[PDB]
């Protein structure tokens, strides 16, 4: 309840509520032409309802390789659970994970500093997160080392040649795709997960039979645990602990690793 946590939003969850295509909040959008010079723009998704309090925010980065598939589906799916979601446009000029990390941070800076007042009136600037696909997932990792005050990080089929992440202090949930040949889990996702501190709240979820572009298509297994991770760490909402610990065992999941329980 709200008494023990002022950041709780929405009714008490179930497996069904985390799997829902839309949560309890209706969602509005705001296009942004540019959030920083050189970095391009994106789309902000925000809950319309203000009567439960302000919300944390997640910036969402795409990958590098050409694909008309996108990150847009995360926008309303996640925002409708009570979050501000800023999907960042593709940018072929940013060809390194560190650049995508800086892009993620610039997007968050914009949200906090000078986004439309409708968004800022709904925003808790102290509770921010990053998520990204592929090189953008590498960027999520990079962003957390650059900004350890972030509340959560979700690298989706992440790609990064830097394999060492022992300095990450932000709760990190890595999603891998079994059949990924672009960011293979054996040399990307798994070494990232294993290098994160043993005392970090962390998880690794691998999707059975999934290709590299699985995160670009609506996927309930991804969504339900992304939602649960953001709830648990951006909102400190322990009502969502039930879905994260003990480890998920959904049929769609190849393997799950975690540092449960999350104190
Ligand atoms: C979507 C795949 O593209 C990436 O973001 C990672 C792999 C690459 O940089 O070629
Ligand atoms: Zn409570
Ligand atoms: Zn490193
Ligand atoms: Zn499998
Ligand atoms: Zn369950």
């Amino acid at each position: 309840g709200p008494q023990d946590n002022p950041y709780e939003r929405g009714p008490d969850p179930t497996e069904d509520s985390i799997e829902a295509i839309r949560g309890p909040f209706s969602v509005a959008t705001e296009r942004v032409s540019s959030f920083a010079s050189g970095f391009g723009g994106g789309t902000i998704y925000y809950p319309r309802e203000t009567d439960e309090g302000t919300f944390g925010a997640v910036a969402v980065a795409p990958g590098f390789t050409a694909s008309q598939g996108s990150m847009s589906w995360y926008g309303e799916r996640v925002a409708s659970q009570g979050f501000i979601v800023f999907t960042i446009d593709t940018n072929t000029r940013l060809d390194q994970p560190g650049q995508r990390g800086r892009q993620l941070l610039a997007a968050l800076d914009y949200l906090v500093e000078r986004s439309d007042r409708k968004v800022r009136e709904r925003l808790d600037p102290n509770r921010l997160a990053v998520m990204g696909h592929a090189m953008g997932g590498g960027g999520s990792l990079e962003a957390t080392v650059m900004r350890p005050s972030l509340k959560a990080s979700i690298p989706l089929t992440p790609w990064n040649l830097d394999k060492t992440w022992g300095q990450v202090q932000v709760p990190t949930f890595i999603i891998g795709a079994e059949l990924d040949t672009i960011a293979p889990v054996s040399t990307h996702a798994k070494p990232f997960y294993e290098s994160l501190p043993s005392s970090l709240p962390k998880a690794y979820m691998e999707l059975d039979g999934a290709t590299h572009f699985a995160p670009n298509i609506p996927n309930t297994t991804i969504a339900k645990y992304v939602i649960s991770w953001l709830k648990r760490f951006v909102d400190e909402d322990t009502r969502y602990s039930q879905f994260l610990c003990p480890n998920p065992t959904d049929r769609a999941i190849e393997e799950y690793r975690s540092t449960c329980p999350y104190k």
